[PDB]
């Protein structure tokens, strides 16, 4: 159960990673 | 136990990781 | 089924940060 | 066992993760 | 089975993030 | 096993991560 929920937060986390790195990425492009 | 433990300080972590680069990509744009 | 399911969105959230990586690597060369 | 230690030692090291992108956040302001 | 398959990809993503981060810290001395 | 074996694969590449991540910040500074 906790472990589940903590794998949501991790995934959920991740997502947002990944989105910050797609937006520093398309920036650097300049 | 254990494990759940570890986990619990990896999300944390992640929500940190997270939030730093939110500020990075905000300050090179 | 939900710690597999979270650990294939975990897969594929990290497969968009290596792709992100790999474009900010390139890049920084460029 | 080795599951356990593996995800401390994941742990550990997201730890040391957070702390840079925290440092590296500061230097882009 | 599917989580095996799931943390293979993880170690493998996570190998070129390293990889990719090695090159950006590379370039970012010059 | 194989879970076993892929954490730590995580563990090193995380390991790795860190240390890169250092000289980035090094670098910035």
């Amino acid at each position: 159960g906790e472990i589940a929920k903590s794998l949501k937060e991790i995934a959920k986390s991740l997502k947002e990673i990944a989105w910050s790195l797609k937006e520093i990425a398309k920036s650097l492009k300049g």
